[PDB]
DNA sequence: ATAACTTCGTATAGCATACATTATACGAACTTAT
DNA sequence: ATAAGTTCGTATAATGTATGCTATACGAAGTTAT
DNA sequence: ATAACTTCGTATAGCATACATTATACGAACTTAT
DNA sequence: ATAAGTTCGTATAATGTATGCTATACGAAGTTAT
């Protein structure tokens, strides 16, 4: 339905974050680690999806570029709950999706400050080395 | 979802208002006090959260920066009508600030009236400890 | 939510027609005298009225200069838009409701044609009685 | 309720492409023949139903000019599996309009391809009129 | 006892689509002037 | 008795909806000769 | 003559509670001044 | 010896089987010179 809004925004929140229209002003919850940067300026470029019923409407949040993989990756709709589809994502320790990933796949659902989900086979192919170009640093 | 619209407002109706804005015109419940205070001279920034209800889909306002989150006390199974479905005001103390509202924890909102209900292990817990710059001005 | 829409509007339907205010359409139906000879000519004025049916949504544009007193006072919890609301204004089709309401608010609201609205449209004697309005004519 | 969405288009993907000109992004699921290689004009404009369901996220697009009346026509059951209807299955070969359903307001909709029965007489009536003499070849 | 206050109590709200489209151009029988 | 209105209760047409079978790479029959 | 040349179509698992599994911040366990 | 102290064990996010029904005009009590 909505992919990749962008809004304009200069708060961040401990568990929230919220995107403007300068009429509307739509709320979205982005994965937490980075969430340390990428705050003020006039477009975030989140992936959204949300729940339809039983008063639970609040769009999601995701990276900018392109990261739905996260989200196809680590869906986990068998029963989950809200409290976890919004935030609890990175697995993987991508800082900057340039210095940490593409290193041998180890820090591709392999080793991290996760669970080991044991999936693979799927992104890394899609991945074809995109890694490195122009990303090796972040935003404001 | 939505939170935080902005604009200005024409029109007062004893229910609620509706908000100036490009493309639909948006339909806002606000508490009775607030509604006065904010006239066509007075910017609307309606903190809204939506509460839908079948029919009831309506946005809904509160007071600038302040006053948000009184879900927490009109949680209920059900809301009959606006009269409780966030058109309050007519009845908890404090008022054109919602300063009394905390007093630093000195009066707690629950037994100032017959409609509130006991809460006060939830009502002290607030940002009034940061000591918020809010005091008493024609706001 | 939705009140008082405004966009574009250049098509006639037999079942109503559309309206563009920027990025989406919105579908209207309006009542049956109103769309007959009032369909385009600028951002009209058109007011709103949503529903909610298990093989339908859409909008249903009532006639503008603040004509939602029609719906107010038609609509009921169990009826739907296309049968109730919108089919109740055939045979009396008042060509422009100011010039059937001026100084005639008790007699076209009591003596017209039809004996089922009136128990309830006895209220809308205040409604439109406030100000002179400016609809001497139509649009097209 | 919505209706010949329009906005910013610069994708093309597999399943559909996206709609983000104001606001949020619109996720549009064209048919077979417009998804094959019609993309990335100016702005693109597109009839839907929005069959939006909580299993099904995306809402679905059509040819620049009319042809609701495909989805009308296209109209089938949508299952719990995929690739069934969601604006695809278009039975009609055409490249374009003018370019294989002229030639008279039957041939358009008489003896196509499988069931081959006629259905002309619901058809012919909306785009006799409009198809000639433009849209010969497709837009990039 | 009662007029004119002041004060305390009380102070809104009707309807079942118990499968979802209340219908536009014909025949029968009149009626007049054919 | 029928030519020509007139009226009304006759009365629309197949519409179009609501928890699970589709894309793809393999055998193979038959080609052509003797 | 055997071998070498057209056509050629089809082999992803889990649907049946939708309410118990996870970031943090106290704590026993270490070195050395009898 | 040992207390303190290093680093790994600890710990929180719903009510769906559910929905129909508290609501601001004026009724009633009380004092004085009517």
């Amino acid at each position: 339905m909505i992919r990749y809004l962008r809004g304009l925004v200069l708060k961040k929140e401990a568990g929230g974050f919220v995107l403007l229209a300068g009429g509307v002003g739509f709320f979205l919850q982005a994965p937490t680690p980075f969430l340390q940067a990428l705050e003020e300026g006039k477009e975030v470029g989140v992936h959204t999806h949300l729940l339809l019923k039983e008063e639970g409407l609040s769009l999601y949040g995701f990276p900018d570029e392109e990261n739905l993989a996260l989200f196809e990756l680590l869906l986990s709709v068998s029963g989950v709950g809200p409290k976890v589809a919004l935030a609890l994502l990175s697995a993987l320790p991508p800082r900057l999706l340039a210095r940490a990933l593409l290193e041998g796949d180890a820090r591709l659902l392999t080793s991290a400050s996760g669970v080991g989900r044991r999936l693979a086979e799927r992104i890394a192919l899609e991945l074809k080395g995109k890694v490195p170009p122009h990303l090796l640093a972040g935003e404001k």
